[PDB]
């Protein structure tokens, strides 16, 4: 089908997500509201439920609301049955309006909606073209103290109905019980409980399978993408396995939240969004568009570096998430903000590379602190607004205009409160002009582009102030003044003769798993896909048109492979790289090594046979493990997923910095379980 289709649910870069607080959108069904001190019709006390449900949201696609501004995603509040506790923190009220303090994660929120009311959402979004994103919260389910058992619901979790267990008297060991997290290192931050919630313990066989199964049944309702909730709180091994669950039953776009602070830069992040089958919600960009375009605390040059920067650090940059605020900041537009700047930083994450996300509410300058003041209900439902017609001109480009789905982003002209950048893929282009000076006019000269000769309308219509180019020979632009807070958007489309890869997805699986390659001239006749040097054709190639492959992972040994197209003609593409082949079904092993004393600089780290432990290569060996929450150092521990039912050989080995020590003796062997969880106790072998 084609890469914009709604059914295409493993790539979004032609989307535009628009994130939902289900309760403070809009209350569709009044009957399903909590009653007493759960619930607050005013609003004005925004920790209790309003009344926003998933019949409120259909409403809104209906009216055309949200289908005139040009949205074609949903990202709604995870859809689970919560707690129904109101629960009292030194004198306020707090409810689980925001659907985060689970309780049975097969069943539906019944304040949103009945199974019937979600089956109901899934159809009318892809009746109109839109696609549904959930978010999943698989890291804890609710507030609970196993010193006192009344409070709350002790965080209890049903499975359908049934009692699995509480946090107080946890003989099955169901959930962690090593006191609260202070943050102080991400070892500590994944298997100490965060604030009061019951952290799930996820090398418990019941609740790894349960939480796989829950996982599948939403995939089988149809949902289209999945948010998951505190990435940097949960083993890497589990969510890998966690990942190849879902990739390898019914892939769909998935991305995590794992928080950055401004120019905060870490190698972790970038490591889990290039390394863990799942992207991120793109913070990096977020913060550094806030610094440039809400508080001037950088310039363009700060934002061309990190639109240069990210585009080699992230492995897959069309798979991040990007956004200017969300439900963990403060709203962008502030009392005395002017409008413009919002309405400018709009108009850039909606041209600019990667998925865009518009939370709430921005169509309608709603501002508010943090949490929960940036939860508001949303004020109007107006489709006049300035930022409202923005976001509608714009959004149709990304499934229109190729350049902006998936092309590369080049800076054409600088200073320090201008940029003018293009997007290029194939022979598409878009270029767009920011002006962020509300009060000086910028004299643009020299300006070149990739754009053919045309007198080119701003696709924005002036109304951010926006002018006609006229383009002359040579892509060189004939000189113009950029107005104060000018934002103008030019662009040019046509076919490619020749194959280019936008994106891929899933981008982690085992053999025999249908991915989806998407992009612009691949032609109508089945060509070859190259895994590799591998070369795939005929029945394997599921399916094949001009922007869309759709293809079978060829049985290949485990490992990492570039991924080419060549058309009928034998025409090649693109290298899509980075690609990871599992070697079969994955199931999470905790491997603890005692008596295994190091140097200071020195870590333990785990490598073995398969391309899931590094195939013996020290360089791409497993860890630094872990040694002081769940083991204490000389014996160190990591939570590594495996493939499912083998006799996989492995050992351990030190490293500090250029020098390895490996165990000595015999490699060790283990046979893996089928799907379910197991543990590794070993002793360093000298
Ligand atoms: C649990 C929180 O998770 C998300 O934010 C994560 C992010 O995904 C991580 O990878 C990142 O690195 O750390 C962030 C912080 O954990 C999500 O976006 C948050 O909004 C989410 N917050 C929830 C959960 C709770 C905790 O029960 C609520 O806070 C309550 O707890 C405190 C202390 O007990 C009380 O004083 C408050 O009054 C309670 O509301 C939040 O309301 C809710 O937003
Ligand atoms: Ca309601
Ligand atoms: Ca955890």
């Amino acid at each position: 089908a084609p890469d914009t289709s709604v059914s295409n649910k493993q790539n979004f870069s032609t989307d535009v997500i628009y994130q939902i607080f289900t309760d403070r959108f809009s209350d569709g069904n009044p009957a399903n509201n909590p009653t007493g001190a759960a619930f607050d019709g005013s609003c004005t006390n925004l920790r209790l439920y309003c009344g926003g449900d998933w019949q409120g949201i259909i409403n809104k696609i209906n009216d055309g609301y949200l289908t005139g501004m040009g949205i074609t995603a949903i990202w709604i509040s995870q859809p689970v049955e919560n707690i129904y506790s109101v629960i009292n923190y030194s004198g306020v009220n707090n409810t689980a309006y925001h659907g985060y303090w689970a309780r049975d994660f097969k069943k539906t929120n019944p304040a949103y909606g009945t199974m019937q009311d979600f089956k109901n959402l899934i159809d009318t979004a892809h009746a109109h073209n839109i696609k549904v994103i959930i978010d999943f919260a698989p890291n804890h389910t609710s507030p609970a103290s196993s010193d006192d058992p009344s409070f709350a619901e002790n965080g209890r979790l049903y499975d359908n109905g049934n009692l699995l267990g509480g946090y107080t008297n946890d003989t099955q060991n169901l959930f962690h019980h090593y006191g609260g997290t202070d943050l102080s290192t991400i070892e500590n931050g994944i298997y100490k409980n965060l604030y009061d919630l019951a952290d799930l313990n996820h090398n418990n066989s019941s609740v790894d399978v349960y939480l796989k199964d829950a996982i599948k049944m939403w995939l089988d309702l149809g949902v289209d993408g999945i948010r998951v909730d505190a990435v940097k709180h949960m083993p890497f091994g589990w969510q890998k396995s966690f990942m190849a669950t879902i990739n390898n039953y019914k892939p769909v776009f998935t991305f995590g939240e794992w928080l950055l602070g401004v120019n905060e830069i870490s190698p972790e992040y970038h490591q889990f969004a290039n390394e863990s089958g799942m992207s991120l919600l793109d913070f990096r960009f977020a913060q550094k568009a806030r610094q440039v375009f809400r508080d001037n605390t950088d310039n363009m040059y700060g934002l061309k570096a990190m639109l240069e920067g990210s585009e080699v650090d992230y492995a897959q940059v069309n798979d991040q998430v990007t956004f200017i605020d969300n439900h963990d900041m403060e709203r962008f537009h502030t009392s005395n903000g002017d409008r413009r700047k919002l309405e400018q930083a709009l108009a850039f994450t909606l041209t600019s590379r990667g998925v865009p996300a518009i939370y709430y509410g921005s169509e309608q300058y709603m501002s508010g602190g943090n949490d929960p003041d940036n939860r508001a209900r949303l004020p109007s439902f107006s489709t006049t607004t300035t930022a409202y017609q923005v976001i509608q001109k714009l959004a149709p480009l990304r499934k229109s205009n190729p350049a902006i789905a998936y092309g590369s982003t080049h800076e054409r002209w600088i200073n320090n409160d201008v940029i003018i950048y293009e997007r290029k893929f194939g022979n598409n282009v878009a270029v767009v002009a920011i002006n962020r000076n509300m009060n000086t006019p910028a004299s643009i000269t020299g300006l070149v582009t990739s754009l053919p000769r045309g007198s080119y309308n701003d696709v924005l219509g002036g109304i951010l102030n926006g002018n006609t180019l006229t383009v002359g020979a040579g892509g060189a632009a004939s000189n113009f003044t950029l107005a104060p807070g000018g934002t103008a958007v030019w662009q040019y489309t046509t076919d490619a003769t020749t194959p280019i890869i936008g994106n891929v997805g899933p981008m982690m699986a085992k053999p025999g798993v249908t991915i989806t390659i998407d992009g612009r001239g691949f032609g109508s006749g089945k060509g070859t896909v190259y895994f590799g040097t591998t070369a795939v054709t005929g029945a394997d190639i599921v399916a094949w048109e001009d922007t869309q492959i759709q293809v079978k992972i060829p049985a290949v040994p485990g490992g990492i492979y570039d991924i080419r197209v060549a058309n009928a003609a034998g025409a090649a593409s693109n290298i899509y790289d980075n690609f990871e082949v599992l070697t079969g079904d994955q199931v999470t092993v905790r491997f603890v090594i005692n008596n295994a004393t190091t140097a200071l600089g020195q870590n333990v780290f785990l490598t073995g046979n398969v391309s899931e432990l590094g195939n013996w290569d020290p360089n791409n060996a497993i860890g630094p493990m872990y040694n002081q929450v769940v083991y204490q150092y000389p014996t160190w521990y990591y939570d590594v997923s495996v493939p499912a039912g083998q006799t996989i050989e492995f050992k351990f080995l030190k490293k500090q910095g250029s020098t390895v020590t490996w165990e000595g003796g015999a490699n060790r062997t283990f046979t893996t379980p089928t799907s379910g969880t197991a543990t590794v106790n070993v002793n360093w072998q000298p």
